[PDB]
């Protein structure tokens, strides 16, 4: 005869911006198989594949992912 | 004979901004098989593929995916 | 006859900007099986497979993936 | 004066189970945030959590995710 | 004056069980951030957490998970 | 003024059982930031945690992650 037995007897300040999650990217699972690319470019600008980023900027002009082509300032 | 058995007795500050999620992106799942993808740029500006993209700007002008193809200014 | 027992008897300051997860990724898996990729650029720019960055800019402009393809001042 | 220029000129067996996938997972993203789990098992059997899984068994009885809780043949 | 030019000129067996992909599991992103898990068993099985597994067998039987709480065959 | 120039001319058996990918795990991304376990086992079969596994058998019965509690045999 086998015996099994198991028993549980239990019996028994300011916070201005404290605590705070800004700019955050937590949890991606990405996959990609058989992606083929080509890209081109003569002349401009080309951003592709940007993937899990973040930032925080405090009095400035922050820009994740941008392109401008061409700037001309003559005189 | 066998004998099984379990048993469980059981008996028994201003936060102004304090807690804040702001500018979060958590819990992404992507997945891509065969995805063909092909750019040809004169000129200009291209952005493709920005996926899982957080940021917070504070006295600022913020863009993630932002794309301006030219740009002149002559005298 | 064998005999298995267990038992467990159980009895029994501002804060300003302290505890900030700001500008962060934490938590990504990433897989690329078959990824073919060409690039040609001829006088500009490409920015391309940008994952898991994270920047915090204070009194500055800050840019995570940005292309500009030409600047051009003549006088 | 600033140019950019680009060309191109381009001008110009029996197979009785050969090429099988047969007992294939490929390709699987999986988050999971905050998931408790809690089992109380007391003389049987409890299968949880079987993912991304595959067998090709030959001429025998194959199974996955099987449980059963007793067997008893007395005399 | 700037220059950048670029130019490309292109001109120009039985196989019975030869190649399978059986019992293959290939390409999995899998994340898990905060997950409790809390089993307590007596007197039987328990089969939790079973990812990314395969197998073949030849002329046999094969499980990949399988929990049987008890056999007891008495005389 | 500067120049930059650049070009490419381009003018120009059985198999049985030969190839094959059988019982094989290839491509995995786990993450795992803050998993608490626990297992309270009195008498039986606890298994957990099982990943990234393969095995080819042949002639035999194969099992990745199987738990019997008891086996009770008496004359």
């Amino acid at each position: 005869g086998v015996v099994a037995a198991a028993e549980k007897t239990k019996q028994g300040v300011l916070y201005v911006g404290s605590k705070t999650k800004e700019g955050v990217v937590h949890g991606v699972a990405t996959v990609a198989e058989k992606t083929k690319e080509q890209v081109t470019n003569v002349g401009g600008a080309v951003v592709t594949g940007v993937t899990a980023v973040a930032q925080k900027t405090v009095e400035g002009a922050g820009s994740i992912a941008a392109a401008t082509g061409f700037v001309k300032k003559d005189q």
